């Protein structure tokens, strides 16, 4: 690897704009996941076997 | 791999507008996963054997 | 590896905007996990078997 | 650009939720009157003199 | 740029919730008026001399 | 640049939330008005004279 005067730009996020508005909002859960807001993730390298790399409502029952 | 004044965009997410409005929202939820927001994932790399990059909304039940 | 000059921007995550109004919001969770708010996460490497990176509402019962 | 108009909700009603469980009712009624259920009146003018906009559980015995 | 418009609620009702259980009512009523349940009105303008605008539970006996 | 309009809420009713649970009531009523329940009115403008705007339990013998 070797960089000369680039502007690289490896895994990122931006200019993420979100007008949301909600009169009512009502959320029943019971053991599972819910997610109702904006997430943002920005990772370059994830290494590893049975990993698991940004879940976002994620259930996993395993046995 | 050599770079040379080169404007590499490897793996981003921008500029993502949303303007969203419910009048009334009702969520029930047992076990299982929701989402219902925005989201927005960016990775360069991801290496691993039964791995799970990015998931969103997953529900896994192994044996 | 080896940079001369150059403007890299691995892993981040910027200008997120999020204009947000509710005028009434009920969540009743037994167990479960969620998430309502801004989130946001940028990591650079996470290497390691069976990890997990950036989870969001994850509910995990294993055996 | 994007534009988003202007929203108006000049008289209106909504989000009427009633329940009921396990309930006796015994109703007499003489010459009068009697209102016990759910009642949504939305009106955005009424003009005119003696006018009457949104009775309910009126009685007019004039001479 | 990006616009939202200007949001108005001139007259309006919304959100009422009304719970009843194992609940006995006896009404007896003669020549009156008895009003017993859930209401909502929702005007914006209302004109004119001698008007009655949203009645609820009137009685009304003139010479 | 984002530009978010002026809310406004102009005579309104919300969020009124009325619970009842074993709950005896008995009511006489002779020529007279009663009352007994929710009621929510929401009037922007209301013009003229001699005008009743929202009557609610009212009596009116007049000579």
């Amino acid at each position: 690897v070797l960089y000369v005067g680039s502007k690289t730009k490896e895994g990122v996020v931006h200019d993420v704009t979100t007008v949301a508005e909600k009169t009512k909002e009502q959320v029943t859960n019971v053991g599972g996941a819910v997610v109702t807001g904006v997430t943002a993730v920005a990772q370059k390298t994830v290494e590893g076997a049975g990993s698991i790399a940004a879940a976002t409502g994620f259930v996993k029952k395993d046995q």
